[PDB]
């Protein structure tokens, strides 16, 4: 089990060239957080023109037609249970996706949620802490392809 795959996750750096988020190719579109405010280290997509949606923190381009193979696809169907991320396992419970406290901050904001058959199930735009666990700012899709954007009380974007 190598883990060779395609060019999906890319990184957003600031002026000094921090990264401070992520940003994904997916269903044909390259997307990241709008609160995001850094450059997309890529030369090919740092210079598409990106197209703002302040309503669901989003910002997002048209995957160059080449590129457009290399994506991930999106899943509205997200039963209770766990999921994965970058730090591990990632729990959806009452209409929630909550991960432990002390695992999620800056840096984290454009990375993808996602299930065992490898779809993306959400986005992380922040984050929530309750007790013993963080709730999960995210912006997920509806079966009629309708964005949603789900932010706790007291979300702070990352």
């Amino acid at each position: 089990a190598l883990k060779l795959e395609a060019d999906r996750l890319f990184d957003v750096k600031n002026e000094d060239g921090d990264v401070i988020g992520h940003a994904l190719a997916m269903e044909g579109k390259v997307m990241k957080p709008l609160h995001v405010k850094g450059t997309i280290d890529h030369p090919v997509l740092s210079k598409l023109k990106f197209t703002k949606s302040s309503a669901y923190d989003m910002e997002f381009a048209q995957l160059p037609v080449n590129m457009r193979s290399e994506a991930f696809t999106y899943t509205s169907e997200h039963p209770e249970g766990f999921y994965k991320w970058h730090h591990g396992a990632v729990q959806y419970s009452g209409g929630r996706f909550t991960i432990p406290r002390g695992v999620g901050g800056r840096g984290d904001s454009g990375r993808p949620i996602m299930d065992n058959s490898g779809r993306v199930v959400a986005i992380v735009l922040g984050g929530a802490d309750e007790g013993t666990r963080t709730a999960l700012s995210v912006v997920t899709w509806n079966s009629k392809g309708k964005t949603i954007k789900t932010t706790p009380e007291g979300t702070e974007e990352w």
